[PDB]
């Protein structure tokens, strides 16, 4: 369950299915670590939800980052 309810609050963030369906289990979790699902627990979305948009775009860009040093 905690994987798929990441998946389910990437989706509610309004990522897109079909990317969400490429991210890997370890990608899920390095986007969305577990105090970030805990985050939207008693619901969204006031603007929490772009609050947590911010944290996850976040945690996006420290994976690009880290693709883009690895190879160059
Ligand atoms: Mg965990």
């Amino acid at each position: 369950r905690i994987r798929h309810e990441k998946e389910k609050l990437l989706a509610d963030l309004d990522w897109e299915i079909g990317e969400i369906a490429q991210y890997t289990p370890l990608i899920v979790d390095f986007l969305v670590p577990d105090d970030i699902l805990a985050m939207a627990a008693d619901g969204l979305t006031p603007e929490l939800k772009e609050k947590i948009q911010n944290e996850i775009i976040e945690n996006h860009i420290a994976l690009m980052a880290l693709e883009e040093y690895s190879s160059l």
